[PDB]
Order: C-alpha cells, then structure tokens, then sequence
C-alpha cells in the first residue's frame, strides 16, 4: 500500500487500488514511467497508461493492453506485475535493457474500467463496457468486436442483449476509440499485444477473415517460439495459430485492426487456465502466470527490437 515493494502481488485488486499503484510506481522511478490519460470511460473513469521510456524521440514502441475483458482478472493482475517488473529487470536483464534503451512500451492495465468496476460490485463475470444502447434495456458492448477489422461481419453480435454485442458502428466505445486515436496519433508502433483469459493461446490475425496474413511464417515462428519460452517455466502447454482456425471466427477484433495498420507484430494471448478455474483462477497462480506470460512476451519484444 504504501509502496510498490509492499503491494501484494499475489492477490486480486479493485479499482482504486490498481490506480494507486500506479502513481506510487510514477514516483519511485520517475525518469523510466509516467503516467498518460488517454481518455474517459462511459462513465467517466479516466483511462491511464503507463508509458516506460529511457529517452529518445518517438522511439518505436510496443503497445499491451488488458482486461478489455473486465471478467478476466488474471490479465489485469498480470499487468500490474509487469509494470513492476520493467523497473526491477532495467539494467539487471542484459535483453530487457537492450529494449528499452531502443524502443518505449505503452502498458494499459485496465483498458475497461466501468467493467473492472462492475465486476467488483454486482457481476464477476460481466464482459462488456457499460454504455447504455438506444433502444433496448440491455447495456454493454463487447470492446473485442467494436474495432474497424470486418466489423459488422459474421463473428460478432447485432444484437445488444448478446454477449458479443459489437455496438452502434466501429469505434462506438470510447474506451476503444481512445486507443485507436492515440495509436494512429503515435504513429511509431511496432507490436500490439492484446492479453485476454482463458484457454492457453497465442493468436495471430486473422480472426474476421479466412484469408491468410502475408507474414503467415514469421509471425508462425515467432509465436512457436515465444511458446517454447513461456513452457520452460512450469510446463504450462499453448496453442498457436490465426484466431478464426484456432479458435472461432470473431469479427472488429483489436489486432486484426492493428495488423491492418501496419503493426506486424500483432498478438493475443489467452491465459491460463483450460477450464478447471477458467475466469475464477485462484489467486495463488497469479505470480507463475504473470512470470511464464512474462517470458513469452519478452520473446515477442526481442523478435520485434531485431525485426
Ligand atoms: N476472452 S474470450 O474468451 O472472449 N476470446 C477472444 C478471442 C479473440 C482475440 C482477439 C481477436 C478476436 C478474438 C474473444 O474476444 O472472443
Ligand atoms: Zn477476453
């Protein structure tokens, strides 16, 4: 609470508190993170990101985002760890500093905060943000499905009342549309990682579309080899391939918008588990999760830095 050495890691957090740590993570290493606003909820929560940097000018960056997916926790805790383990490995990891010294990343613990929120007070596995539809008493929208990548298409829901809702039109949901700005805006992204729960995958596009990346191999043996990494841990067994062959087709997805925008290196990861705990993962597997997820997407950061 009173630092980022005595904040627990190893259990769930609300709001207020993941918020907190974010500016006693700004204050203790001031010249490595700061703290960026990038927009407002529906319901008028502000949305933070943290950006870590060593300097430069519109170094090429790295964007991660989770719990856009306010149910899946274990993406939100895996993110605050991360946060925590920039400043610690900086100047201790050989690799890790080489990334930074070259390259910003852009960290989004709680891309859907009015969800995370719900979540905590009247439904743990709320999906969706909050904002409320016109017609219908329905409210939420699946933020997965409201990204301009074949939206509207099969894969996605027209109706408010589902659980993949993708809304009005493409961008509807302020908490994506605050995302799109600020990486269009940016302009110098390199890798965006979307991280999500459950199941044990490492996606890559397209989801919308049966047709395949041009950069199908590299992207292929990147993701097999930030597998390999990510196992050598504790073992935990991943699955890799193109959203729709993997796992179902799925329409206004974030990284085959990202991908569309010439972000090559564009990944989801679907933590743990298989679907003994699926979103109710006990918070005992918060630190091995967030630590083999850690080697998994610093394999990622490598290829990128290099490529
Ligand atoms: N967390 S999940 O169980 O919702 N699965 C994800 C899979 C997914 C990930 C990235 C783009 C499209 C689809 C989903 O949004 O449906
Ligand atoms: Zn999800």
């Amino acid at each position: 609470a009173r630092s980022t050495n005595t904040f627990n890691y190893a259990t769930y957090h609300t709001l207020d508190e993941i918020y907190d740590f974010m500016d006693l993570l700004v204050a203790q290493h001031p010249e490595l993170v700061s703290k960026l606003q990038i927009g407002r909820s529906y319901e008028g929560r502000p949305i933070y990101v943290l950006k870590f940097s060593t300097g430069g000018s519109n170094r090429p960056a790295i964007w991660i985002d989770l719990g856009i997916h306010s149910r899946e926790w274990i993406t939100q805790a895996t993110g605050v760890w991360f946060a925590k383990k920039f400043t610690e490995n900086y100047g201790q990891n050989p690799s890790f500093t080489a990334i930074l010294d070259s390259m910003d990343i852009f960290l989004e613990i709680v891309t859907n905060p009015n969800g995370f929120a719900f979540t905590h007070s009247e439904n743990r596995l709320w999906r969706k943000t909050r904002s409320v539809t016109s017609s219908s008493l329905c409210v939420g929208v699946d933020a997965n499905r409201n990204w301009d990548a074949g939206f509207g298409k099969a894969g996605a829901s027209s109706s408010p009342c589902s659980e993949t809702y993708h809304g009005k039109y493409a961008n509807s949901e302020v908490e994506v549309k605050s995302i799109v700005d600020f990486v269009k805006n940016h302009g110098n992204f390199k890798a965006f990682l979307s991280i999500h729960s459950y199941s044990q995958l490492l996606l890559y596009p397209y989801g919308y579309t049966t047709q395949s990346i041009p950069d199908k191999t590299e992207l292929n043996q990147v993701a097999k080899s930030a597998v390999a990494a990510l196992k050598s841990l504790y073992g935990t067994s991943y699955k890799y391939g193109s959203i729709i062959t993997t796992i179902y087709q799925a329409s206004g997805g974030s990284i085959d918008w990202s991908y569309n925008q010439g972000i090559k290196y564009s990944f989801t990861f679907e933590l743990r588990d298989t679907g003994r705990y699926g979103f109710l993962l006990p918070a005992s597997q918060i630190i091995p999760t967030a630590q083999e997820t850690w080697l998994g997407v610093l394999t990622i950061m490598e290829h990128t830095v290099n490529n």
